This record gives C-alpha cells, sequence and structure tokens, in this order.
C-alpha cells in the first residue's frame, strides 16, 4: 500500500557516491526543492555528510557530472537582515540528520536559527523549522520561526550549480498585503543554455527589496541582469507560519501563475505534500512485490528496489504547461498535442534505461518518445542545419548521443503513430552524422576506435527509423555502414587465451590499415571516453553474432567473456577487466547468455547489484574519496556497488539521470536491454519471489522466482504461461502482453537455457 516509506531519499546523497538529491520532488517533477547545503555539496546542491544548510533550490538534475546543473532560485529562511545584496556565508544555518526528514515529494528538516545584519549575522538562538513539498511544476514551503524573530525569505536569483547566464525579478504587492515575484533564469549546463520562468508568493503579508549586479539593495520593484534578487520581510506575528509558493514554467511568467492556479489553488501545504505521496504510491504501486526473508533477510533489498525505482521516475522532466503547452528550441510555443511533451535528455549516458521504462510504464515511455521525435523536428524546423547545443533548451539538459537507437527502441516495441517522425529524421541523421570520404572507402575512424562503435550503433538505430519512414535504401546502406566497426576494428588475436584460442578484439587502427598498439585494459587508451577497449569491445550490441564471429568464434567469444570476469582468477582484483562503474559496459554481465553460459549470467547479475564484488575500474581518472589513478581503484576494491547507504553507489558513479538506478530495477525484474532498439530483453537472476508489474488496462506481467535466496540465485528450470521455456530471451510483446514468467531456483549453477533460440543481431535477422 505505502510504497513510497519504502523509499530512502537520502540513498547517494554523500559526496561522490552518485550524486543524487533527497529534494522534494513530484514523478518526472520539473520542481526539484533541494535543500543545498554549504561549504561542500554534491553536484546536485546537497552533500549528505555536511553539517549546514543555506536554504532551498527548485530546479535540479539527477545524478549528472560536472558541478551539477539548474540549482536555480534559492530561498533562504533567516531571522537576520541587509542593507546590501547578502554574503552567501550568512545564509548557513547548522542542522542535524536527527532532526531531519524526507520522503517522495517532500523533506523537512530543523534549521538553527541566524540573526544580525549583513556579514555580521550568525547563529541565533531558537530553530527555524524548514518543510517543503512539490508538485510537478510547483514547490511550496511552510516555516516556523522563533517567536520573537522578523521572519525574513531570501530569493536568491544568482544561484546555480554551474553558471547563471542571465536572471529578472518583478515585485507585486497584492490589496491583501502578501507579494509576488515573477522574471526568467537562464543557466548553462554541459552543451546548452536553458531558460526557465518562475512565479513566487507568499502567503502571509511582506515587504520587499530587490538587488541588481550593483550589490545595492533598493526598494525597486524591478530587476534584470545577471546577479538579482529579492529579499521578503513578514511581522512577528506571523513567525509560526510563513508560507511560500513557487511555480516553474518553459513558457513564460503568465503561463506559471495559470499553472499555479491550476496546480496548487487554494490547496493547503498538507493536502498538496499528500497528494504527491499518493501521486507516488500509484506510479511506485506498479511494481507489487513479495520478498521472502530467504532472499532478502533484512528487508533492505526491498527498500533498495523502491528507492532505484522511484529514482527511474525523475529524468525526463515534464516541460509542458497545464494548458498542453511547451517552448520549442525555435525559442516559440508549440501544443503538445494529445500528450505530455517530457524534456531534459543526457543520452549519451542513458540510453539503455528508456528500454525499461518501457516495460515499467508504456504510457510514460511512448509520450517520452513522441517527445525526443518533436525536438529534433523542431531543430530541423528552425531551418539553421544547426545542432542542439546552439539552441536554448527548455529545461537544463545535457547531451542527445545515441537519440537514434531510443527511437528505434520504439520503433522496433511496436510503436507507431509518432507525428513529425518524418521531420525529426534529417535533424537526427545530422545528430549522427557521416564517415568522410576517406573514411567511407576504409570503413572506419582513422585511431579513433570509439567514435566507429558510436555511429555503428547510431546507424542501426537510424536504419530502423528509415523503414518505418519508407526509406528502403537508407535502411540498406544504414546497416551495411552499421556492419563495418566489428569488421573492421576487431583485432584477431589481440588476447591469446590460456589454451592458445586467439580472441578477436576492438583495436584502434591506423588510416592505411596497420594496428596501433593499445593496452586492451587501460582506462582511456586509444582515443576512449571514459573506459576501456575491453569494455567498448561490446558496445556494438545490435550484432553479437557479427561480433562473436569477428572474435574468432564461439569458443573464442567464450574465453573473452569468462577472462572479462576474471573467471580464472577469482580473488584477484586486478582480474576484473569489467566496469561497474560506468555505462559503457553496462550489458556485459549479460552477455554469457550469448555465450552458452546463462549461469554465469544470474552469478553476475545477483552478484554485481545485492553482493560485493571486486572493483577495478572508476568512472574517472582519480578520486579523492578513494585511493586511485588511471581510471581505477589502486588498489582495486571488494565492496557493495549498490549501497542503501547516503554512499549509494561506488565512488564516482554517477546515476546519469537515473540510469544506474534503472538498470538495478531491471536487474530485479530479471530482464535486461543488452539491445536498445530492439524489441527483447535478456534474462537474468530475479530477486524476487514475486514481482509483478500492473498496467493501466489492470492486466499484469509476473514473474516468480521460486526457492530464491541469497544462495539460490541460479535458474534450474522456467516455464512461460505455463509451458516449458528454454529461451534466455523475452519478446517485450511478452511481457506487456502479461505473461506469467515462472523460474525454478537453486544454489547451483544449472544447464537451463543453454540450448537457447538465438536472440537479435542484425546480420542474421
Ligand atoms: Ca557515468
Amino acid at each position: 500500500a505505502d510504497y513510497a516509506s519504502l523509499v530512502d531519499v537520502f540513498v547517494g546523497t554523500e559526496g561522490d557516491f552518485g550524486n543524487d538529491m533527497p529534494a522534494a520532488q513530484a514523478p518526472n517533477g520539473l520542481a526539484k526543492v533541494n535543500p543545498r547545503t554549504t561549504p561542500g555539496r554534491n553536484n546536485t546542491g546537497y552533500d549528505y555528510a555536511q553539517s549546514k544548510i543555506s536554504g532551498f533550490t527548485h530546479t535540479n538534475l539527477d545524478g549528472v557530472g560536472g558541478s551539477g546543473g539548474g540549482g536555480d532560485l534559492l530561498v533562504v529562511p533567516t531571522s537576520g537582515s541587509y542593507t546590501a545584496r547578502p554574503g552567501t556565508g550568512t545564509y548557513a544555518h547548522p542542522f542535524s540528520h536527527d532532526d531531519e526528514d524526507a520522503g517522495p515529494g517532500f523533506y523537512s528538516v530543523g534549521l538553527g536559527n541566524v540573526a544580525g545584519t549583513d556579514g555580521a549575522i550568525t547563529g541565533a538562538p531558537g530553530t527555524i523549522e524548514a518543510e517543503v513539498a512539490a508538485a510537478t511544476r510547483s514547490g511550496v514551503h511552510r516555516y516556523a520561526f522563533p517567536a520573537g524573530s522578523t521572519p525574513s525569505l531570501v530569493v536568491d536569483l544568482e544561484t546555480n550549480n554551474t553558471s547563471r547566464r542571465s536572471s529578472s525579478v518583478q515585485v507585486e504587492t497584492r490589496a491583501d498585503g502578501t507579494v509576488e515575484l515573477s522574471g526568467q533564469v537562464t543557466g548553462y549546463f554541459y552543451n546548452a543554455a536553458y531558460t526557465l520562468y518562475y512565479t513566487a508568493r507568499t502567503l502571509q503579508p511582506a515587504t520587499v527589496q530587490t538587488w541588481g549586479d550593483d550589490d545595492r539593495l533598493v526598494d525597486a520593484t524591478a530587476q534584470d541582469g545577471v546577479d538579482t534578487g529579492a529579499i521578503l520581510t513578514f511581522d512577528p506575528a506571523d513567525a509560526g507560519e510563513i508560507g511560500l509558493q513557487v511555480t516553474l514554467s518553459p513558457v513564460s511568467v503568465e503561463q506559471a501563475r495559470i499553472d499555479q492556479q491550476v496546480e496548487l489553488g487554494d490547496l493547503s501545504f498538507d493536502a498538496i505534500r499528500d497528494r504527491t505521496r499518493a501521486e507516488w504510491n500509484a506510479t511506485l504501486g506498479r511494481v507489487a512485490i513479495d520478498a521472502s526473508t530467504a532472499t532478502d533477510p533484512t528487508g533492505e533489498l526491498q527498500r533498495l528496489f523502491y528507492t532505484h525505482l522511484y529514482r527511474m521516475f525523475a529524468m525526463p522532466m515534464n516541460a509542458t504547461s497545464t494548458s498542453g503547452t511547451y517552448r520549442g528550441v525555435d525559442g516559440a510555443v508549440h501544443a503538445a498535442q494529445g500528450f505530455t511533451y517530457y524534456d531534459s535528455w543526457a543520452t549519451w549516458d542513458d540510453f539503455r534505461k528508456f528500454s525499461v521504462i518501457a516495460y515499467i510504464d508504456p504510457a510514460l515511455y511512448r509520450d517520452m518518445v513522441q517527445s525526443l521525435v518533436y525536438l529534433f523536428a523542431d531543430a530541423e524546423a528552425t531551418g539553421t542545419g544547426g545542432g542542439l547545443g546552439g539552441f536554448v533548451h527548455s529545461v537544463p539538459t545535457v547531451r542527445w548521443e545515441r537519440s537514434s537507437v531510443v527511437v528505434a527502441d520504439a520503433i522496433a516495441k511496436g510503436f507507431d503513430g509518432f507525428d513529425r517522425l518524418d521531420e525529426a529524421y534529417p535533424a537526427l541523421q545530422r545528430l549522427v552524422g557521416q564517415y568522410s570520404a576517406d573514411e567511407l572507402r576504409r570503413g572506419y575512424v582513422a585511431g579513433n576506435p570509439g567514435a566507429s562503435v558510436q555511429r555503428g550503433y547510431d546507424q542501426y538505430g537510424l536504419s530502423v527509423i528509415a523503414d518505418e519512414l519508407g526509406l528502403t535504401e537508407e535502411a540498406e546502406t544504414l546497416r551495411e555502414q552499421a556492419s563495418w566497426p566489428i569488421e573492421k576494428l576487431t583485432k584477431p588475436g589481440a588476447w591469446t587465451a590460456a589454451d592458445g584460442t586467439q580472441v578477436g578484439l576492438l583495436t584502434p587502427r591506423a588510416a592505411d590499415g596497420s594496428w596501433q598498439s593499445a593496452d586492451h585494459a587501460k582506462f582511456e587508451a586509444a582515443g576512449l571516453y571514459q573506459g576501456t577497449l575491453w569494455q567498448y569491445h561490446w558496445y556494438d550490441a545490435y550484432d553479437m553474432d557479427a561480433l562473436v564471429e569477428a572474435m574468432g568464434g564461439h569458443e573464442a567469444a567464450r574465453l573473452g567473456m569468462r577472462h572479462m570476469f576474471g573467471e580464472h582468477a577469482p580473488d584477484d582484483g586486478k582480474a576484473m577487466l569489467h566496469s561497474n562503474a560506468n555505462e559503457i559496459d553496462l550489458q556485459a554481465p549479460y552477455l554469457f547468455n550469448y555465450t552458452g553460459e546463462p549461469s554465469l549470467t544470474q552469478k553476475w547479475a545477483r552478484a554485481i547489484y545485492t553482493k560485493e564484488t571486486w572493483n577495478r575500474y572508476i568512472a574517472t581518472g582519480s578520486s579523492s574519496a578513494v585511493p586511485s589513478g588511471g581510471g581505477e581503484f589502486t588498489p582495486p576494491l571488494k565492496t557493495k556497488v549498490y549501497r542503501l547507504d547516503p554512499r549509494g553507489m561506488l565512488p564516482t558513479m554517477d546515476n546519469d539521470a537515473g540510469t544506474m538506478s534503472t538498470m538495478f530495477v531491471a536487474a530485479a525484474v530479471g530482464l535486461f536491454p543488452v539491445t536498445a532498439g530492439s524489441s527483447q530483453f535478456q534474462v537474468g537472476s530475479p530477486f524476487f519471489d514475486s514481482t509483478t508489474i500492473t498496467y493501466d488496462d489492470g492486466s499484469a506481467f509476473t514473474v516468480t522466482a521460486d526457492g530464491v535466496s541469497e544462495d539460490a540465485f541460479y535458474v534450474q528450470s522456467a516455464t512461460l504461461d505455463g509451458a516449458t521455456f528454454g529461451n534466455t530471451w523475452v519478446d517485450y510483446a511478452t511481457v506487456v502482453g502479461g505473461a506469467d514468467l515462472a523460474f525454478r531456483m537453486g544454489e547451483q549453477p544449472s544447464d537451463w537455457g543453454t540450448d537457447t533460440a538465438p536472440a537479435f543481431s542484425m546480420s542474421t535477422a
């Protein structure tokens, strides 16, 4: 019933261990009411290890890198006074995790009172009780100040996790004495600027002063610049209850006002909070779990599951007004006709996540894909031919590579009626790019194996879209070019097995065709981004069949996969060639299904996600969080990859718009998308006795794992809708059609699935 209570929003909120936020937020909500720690923070604005909090920001990005995105509109409660633009140091309040409470839709904290004037502001007796909650587009605040205090709220419009580009504030005092503030914030993250409009109203009478770029605190009711803000001052009589309501719109201030009225009306703070909690319980309730003591003796695995399901519904964010409109990259307002438009993409990192969303919430997935299509269609409509990074985006956003694979994923899964797909296509083609004349002749990018395999997958994705558009010859060409990276860059005998077997591996190759020297296990060798050749070797997951053949045959692949996971030396951390910390080879644990050893896939799925494993690689060159260098743990570390702890992931292991969380959910369900852009999922090791996915029409997918335990993680046999089942993959249609997939589990590896019908490969389809 109350799934919300199982979510721990503090998981991954410490230091460099996930870069997630405890922010109050609704499912796929635009408004993200995040506490802000000081002097340290994680990328979202909050580091669990800190002991001071300034205030609450209203925009954000989940699990991203750099110094984080969003972080706009900082609201700081204070008993102090200002005569100039506030020093950010004066915002700091002591806090304790003992006086802090948060969950789906809400966050509460007891803040140490602060008082004084300007730079003399410091600790003062009493507590500012802070409560926030969130609706899709709105953040609501309720504060209690110590009796006798002159309550104040600073609205700081300079604050951003990366870069403030411009901001404005306009002040209105209404007949009842309450104040409304409105304007725009323009920020930047990674590739692009974005603009959001806001309205914020007090629920009690207030006076107001504003500041602009000259740091002067004045009575003027308008500011427009870069560093701007407002300071609200309330009557001491209202100390016991100070309320604020903030609403965001990518469209305009007037739309934000309309949204606030529709979304919040005259509802109380508690009602808004309760409603979002009910919305989370509906969302999380899409998956119902029965977890025995055998498999989850502490109850922590179930809590881990629902925490990560919660994280799965964060990005992309709802970027649609209550009037069914959105802002295009052309800078204009358009209709989201008969669907909700979502925006905020990090597709280079997160592309596999959508394949999972597809089987948990089909309708949400469809709207996401339709949105992605509109985004590229809008780019094309500008007629500039420019890439997406040259426009101002409607919400904070990241990057768009692999978009063709995501759209292809929906098409392959049987989704249709994607309006404006024909418009999206040429823009998707520009995103993917073309090999140069010389690259077309030789079949690859010289010295750049990474860019080559990436284009391979992009072109496969594009070939699916092309056929859907009736562009038959173009799809053929795309498929031909998509086969090149496997064929031309898999160097025969790059690694030699213990028995002499010659194993082909992804290797940089020169323009003239000679192979370039590389260490296949070295982080970022050969021009690679955030990985090794062993890891990028499996990248072209749309053609495992051709890859197996290029590697030197079935036995070569089988032995390569075992070497990949250090099976010959299970107690040597240096033998672990797979990385758990990054998304590059996320699919690797499930590739044993393709080499005739499904039991090893089962072992690794259960181990990585629910046990301690050997970890050799971090997600970046070095980390101050753990002894590390050259992209590795130095020494390799035996540890849990996922923890029910503020240190939630491995150090450096960013969640990346909920990707790592989504893969945890997929591992638990036991169905993993090795081939994004296909309709298939690979069978892993389902964690729970019973997992039921209920769809909107009342039908349900049910996967059972009879006798599953911490020790019994191997499949012994299986049935599908009552009949003997021996494949290690299942089609999307089977899942959403509401099948009953029943596994019998055991403590020893079995030969179940060793006679599987072949999974999808482009070359053999
Ligand atoms: Ca990453």
